[PDB]
């Protein structure tokens, strides 16, 4: 059943199917510890296709990959490609499909990772499509929630920053859609979280607060996701340094924050938390990276049938 | 011997007196969780007369006489007794004693309780009488500090706000007398406590330090005992206007306080303790509520002769 | 092989010798709490010479000879011998040998325990020469670092203030060569740490950084040293008014700092350590001063060949 599924939307999956992935991440966690190299993948290939940068999706892959015994072909650049010959997406998708049995694309167009799907008779795993979605960095941040809470529900989840062009908030608010939570989207208002987004998960019945001000919130935060404002992804320069560098943690703000505030960040991070944070029992950023090479391991073993 | 006694003022009790309530108090209160209803009241009813507002110390009576297994009448508005037709305390007390088998009175005038006392066969306990005495409130505080510092003595208590018109800590310095303990008296200098308590106290050598900046002390302190501007006690509303929010405890003030210090307030409170000191391990002023039933089921029971 | 040896600079030392002073010093401490009285120094003489004033050196010296069992002779003022009538230093150390068995002297200039060393047959102990060395301050420096932290290196250590005429940590900075820590000079320019001694740390491969800011190393420190300003050693008032006041540690410094943290102080302290640091954890300066007797009594002992 798992076998040959695709990983879009997270809206493709439910409470059960996250469930899954999480716990058979960390199965796949401690069995790496005790053998150091498993076989669930001898024979299949990964076709990683970046036509965009990354340093963390990429390499957690190819990683767990290897973890899993199989083997990696792909491109960072698709400069380096055919594309730059002026081939399209579908034709690559396509002609890439036929020589591995699984691939991970992260594209710069909304809907590539659909549009590959759809064309492709391999299993595709969206590694970010434009500002859309983030299937994988979601779960992997479910993963380390639950694993630092010791459990989902019960939470009082803070997402703040670019919550308009972060495909992994946009992602991330939907999954918690399946828990009991109370989420507080904070973020100046030329960044908040696409209207359609909220209004669901409030049409589902969720306590989801949209502010301006973080300390408003941040005494009753269990977790606070920091997002990096993609520069990338906006209209013009111009459009960018109108909301350049306005919000930041730091001490100082964390001077109203709970002892167990935990605060995560899928990163990269530019200056929207100050490295002071990074020896104070708050962060955990880092050790969300770590959570990635096992999640991704159970969906590569999944998606590929092998597990 | 505790059969008829009244509760008037804290200068009546001895340190063996209060010892019992707070040890009979940790009785009633296993007790109860145990048994879930106790009969020591039946048959005995509580007449609880207010003429003026009140949450906490009615409520907690009634409740601890119901606890207990007696019966209550009363009434929370005076304008709905006779003495709206004109009828005087004294009055009031004598007809009313014949109905019930102990008083729990709280007047604007101060004496009042002593009034009633005089002019009643029934025991009469002192729920707060003008600005002058409040012993029951003193006597949960007690419960509380001995509850949360295991112990007496050997604390540092600092008395923070309206000490003037704060007729919870009138009470609450004058029981300290019988402890060893550093008392603070932080406050406007036109709201001091009555000079006469203070000399008292130095009368029999305690050590009391009367200062107006809060953070002059509050480094040393165990515990920070927080009251409300009595503005109904004032001469009029400008007396009141001069000294209008002119002290406050939240996390700013908190930052050169000991770990271990420990946050009172007899409540309600308006603004004096900002409601962010509310879930740091500091606020236990809730927790204080909770002893108000086992400290008034001990003095009922007392009082009433059923234990 | 210790009996007869000096101890002039730290520099005259090895790990192994600093080592074993600080493994007899804890040795000497338990045995005091068992017998209450040791024998080792009975029959000797210690004999303290103070040409400066002193609390802590003078005090714990002749404490440490006490607890040994010795006797102890000397001169907290050098105006009441006769180098009032004009007597030289040489002349009064080869004078003073010939009544005990043990030295230990404070003169303000440079070099004065070398020449002291130099003519006495009798071990010499050098309590501060001028602005240069301070052994015995060190060799209980590192004692309550490694009693504190446990252990010796893996330590990022803080020296801040006078680093200039601190004798205190001329000599600590040199012990440390033994050591894998990194070293963070803080101080005005006006107060940097001999050029010729930070060199030489490096030129052995430690990681000596030298700033201005305190804050900018605070958040790494597992220690931090603390010193007073000696203004009696500068050429003048106006050469210590430029100077004056300009560091201290308070809560508000520390609140960048590790929860880890510990602060000390050769003492006496002026306002370099604003008093509520005190009851903080960090605060270690007053059982830096505890830890000086077992020390002083290893030294004392080692050096007398009684142990
Ligand atoms: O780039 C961000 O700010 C968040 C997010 N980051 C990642 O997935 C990590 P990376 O780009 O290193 O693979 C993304 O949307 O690509
Ligand atoms: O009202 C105050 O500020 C303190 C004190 N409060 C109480 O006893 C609690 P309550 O008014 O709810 O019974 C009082 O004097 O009545
Ligand atoms: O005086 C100082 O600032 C540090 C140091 N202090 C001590 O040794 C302690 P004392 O002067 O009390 O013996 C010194 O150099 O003499």
């Amino acid at each position: 059943d798992w076998k040959g599924r695709d990983v879009i939307s997270i809206r493709d999956f439910s409470k059960e199917d996250i469930e899954t992935v999480l716990a058979t991440a960390e199965r796949l966690e401690r069995e790496l510890k005790e053998k150091g190299q498993l076989e669930y993948a001898k024979g299949k290939i990964l076709a990683t296709l970046f036509f965009e940068p990354s340093t963390r999706t990429r390499l957690s892959f190819e990683s767990a990959m290897h973890r899993l015994g199989g083997a990696v072909i792909g491109f960072a650049e698709a400069s380096t490609s055919s594309v730059k010959k002026g081939e399209s997406l579908r034709d690559t998708i396509k002609t890439v499909e036929q020589y591995c049995d699984v691939i991970v694309i992260r594209h710069p167009k909304e809907g590539a990772a659909r549009l590959a799907a759809e064309v492709a008779e391999v299993p595709v795993i969206n590694a970010g499509d434009g500002s859309n979605q983030h299937p994988t960095q979601t779960l992997l941040d479910l993963y380390t929630i639950k694993k630092e809470f010791g459990r989902i529900d019960g939470l009082k989840i803070g997402l703040l920053g670019d919550l308009k062009y972060g495909r992994t908030v946009h992602s991330l608010a939907e999954a918690l859609t399946f828990y009991d939570v109370e989420l507080y989207l904070i973020s100046p208002e030329l960044l908040r979280m696409p209207r359609h987004i909220v209004e669901e998960l409030r049409e589902k019945g969720m306590k989801v607060v949209e502010t301006t001000t973080l300390e408003d919130v941040i005494g009753k935060l269990d977790v606070l996701y920091v997002t990096r404002i993609q520069k990338e992804r906006f209209p013009d320069e111009q459009e960018y340094l109108k909301v350049k560098g306005s919000y930041q943690v730091n001490l100082k703000v964390l001077e109203k924050a709970k002892d167990e505030l935990r605060i995560m960040h899928p990163l990269p991070r530019v200056d929207e938390i100050h490295p002071e944070v990074d020896n104070t029992k708050h962060a955990i950023y880092f050790r969300q990276v770590f959570n990635g090479v096992p999640v991704r391991m159970a969906l590569l073993a999944l998606v590929l049938g092998v597990i």
